[PDB]
């Protein structure tokens, strides 16, 4: 491990996944759970197997029903269902402290992630997810469809944005699934993370895969 | 005119447009006023006339220009700019007691046009106005593009979709601009209006061009 190594503090940027990595809960499956469409949606996932369906349709569909009112995502935020995965709040601090711009990247919703941000004392400007839309009524209107993460494989389209513009050079992506990982070729280094989720197909092909956000404290100190 | 005008007592269902027919000022220009686009929006609508480009196109621009937030549109119905015309309330109130159907077909936003519908006591479902989308953070995000009132000749779409639906014998349209008039053929009959706004087009060209419900309420109160 010494290899890491402050491998990490040789970085100017460290982009984090929120769902399943920055936090134990997913961000979409929760919205549905608070909508009485809980097992209705969790039943929508088994067939993407095939994935036919691409990411935009996929989400435009599972979302095409939830029909998350503004209210409802408000009740969600109010209930604070999101629970951070245990050494993030402090890990993000030890980073931005040493003078590193922490970022958050999700296929989830800016409504939720933003709140997640404040609790990591992460800037608001440093967040990237789908922007949910509502009618005056507060009914589900869809969602921003130009946002980098509304299309398949747009997770990296952003990580190479953050560089195109602020010119970081040497940024890390902490993520749990192969979408987070596939972003490494566009981004400098990928640290897998299973928490909560082991997702074998990353724990097998990925270099540098931690079990928990604590494993990286002892080495971080020394 | 041949007076007393069986026009109205025979009637099954009458419907009027919202913007300076049943109300004093227009929602778009008034909304644009609290955004600083007043002069700019005002000048676009005026050029929008008898062969002007469709509705759907030009109201994408105007709104793209204004860019109204859930905070701006909600506080408007605070300043409640919408002013009912003199003889609108109890003209419709009159006809509503007799068991007829009254409707609001307007190329405005129900976000606003429904505050009007309320107390004229018209249902909420008897209002056809395109909706305005909004982000969770309350910012402009387009408008429902699937609504009849969102494109040109839209008014005659909801009307002809109103007879097949509820099945009426005497549907009467009442508007101020030729637009609201282009729908007469689908509807049984049309009555103009120049109380707030003038525009010859319709003044000298239709049957029973009433100016001001006051000036037709007299023979109506008959
Ligand atoms: N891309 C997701 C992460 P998220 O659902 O936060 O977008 C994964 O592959 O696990
Ligand atoms: N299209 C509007 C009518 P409304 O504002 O009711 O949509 C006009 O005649 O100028």
């Amino acid at each position: 491990h010494s290899e890491l190594r402050k491998l990490f503090y040789s970085a100017d940027a460290v982009c984090f996944d929120v769902d399943s990595t920055v936090i134990r809960e997913e961000g979409i499956d929760e919205l549905a759970k608070i909508c009485g469409v809980e097992d209705a949606v969790s039943e929508m996932t088994r067939r993407a197997m095939g994935g036919a369906v691409p990411f935009k349709a996929a989400l435009t569909e599972r979302l095409a029903l939830i029909q998350p009112s503004r209210e409802q995502v408000q009740r969600l935020i109010a209930e604070q269902p999101p629970h951070l995965t245990p050494g993030i709040r402090e890990l993000v601090s030890r980073l931005q402290e040493r003078n590193v711009q922490v970022f958050l990247i999700s296929g989830g919703f800016r409504s939720i992630v933003e709140h997640v941000a404040s609790k990591l004392n992460i800037p608001a400007t440093n967040v990237f997810a789908n922007r949910l839309k509502f009618y005056f009524n507060g009914e589900y209107a869809g969602f921003d469809e130009t946002q980098p993460t509304a299309e398949s494989g747009g997770k990296g389209k952003v990580i190479k944005f953050l560089k195109e513009k602020f010119h970081f050079k040497k940024i890390i992506m902490i993520g749990d699934g192969a979408t987070d990982m596939e972003a490494c070729p566009p981004a400098d280094a990928f640290i897998g993370f299973g928490g909560n989720v082991i997702r074998q197909q990353v724990k097998d092909n990925a270099k540098w895969y931690i079990t928990d956000f604590v494993e990286l404290l002892g080495e971080l100190e020394e």
